[PDB]
């Protein structure tokens, strides 16, 4: 690795990786699984009602949105959600102990993983969260590659699993 490689870990966080699975989005949109989201990944709501994910949006925002934010603003709500989910884990008698075993890139994964499917979606993998705590990445993998959640939209969790399996940002590398 040339000395910019050795750098780019320091450039990898939490905000980075779920900015590059979720995107940037300043307008409502539905996601892949046709649910009302804007900023990173933020979602609405699951209601088919765009009225109701206005709603929402102008709940979130503080402000008469009409269905449109800036950058600023979906940064603030980014960094909500993260800390939300980083919160719901920490809270949590099943996750917080996986991840407290898991390495510094791990936990973003893990936290990313939350940020996508929430507390409860994430702490029903049962055989996942074994794995990972006794080091079985490859296993770990494998397993999260049978689920639905990657399954019905594979290019936002597909660079996920790639790092837990190996514990490295390289999936995040070269866009
Ligand atoms: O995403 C599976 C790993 N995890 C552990 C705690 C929260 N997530």
């Amino acid at each position: 690795p040339t000395t910019e490689n050795l750098y780019f870990q320091g450039s990898m966080n939490i905000f980075e990786m779920l900015r590059i699975d979720e995107g940037l989005r300043l307008k409502i949109y539905k996601d892949c699984e046709g649910y009302y989201t804007i900023g990173i990944g933020h979602l609405l709501t699951k209601s088919p009602d765009l009225n109701a994910a206005k709603s929402e949006l102008d709940k979130a925002i503080g402000r008469n949105c009409n269905g449109v934010i800036t950058k600023d603003e979906a940064e603030k709500l980014f960094n909500q959600d993260v800390d939300a989910a980083v919160r719901g884990i920490l809270r949590n008698a099943k996750l917080k102990p996986v991840y407290d075993s898991l390495d510094a890139v791990r936990r973003c994964a893990a936290i990313n993983h939350v940020f996508q499917m929430g507390v409860t979606g994430v702490a029903g993998f049962t055989n996942v969260l074994r794995m990972l705590q006794q080091k079985r990445w490859d296993e770990a993998a494998v397993n999260l590659a049978k689920s639905r959640w990657y399954n019905q939209c594979p290019d936002r969790a597909k660079r996920v699993i790639t790092t837990f399996r190996t514990g490295t940002w390289d999936a995040y590398k070269n866009l």
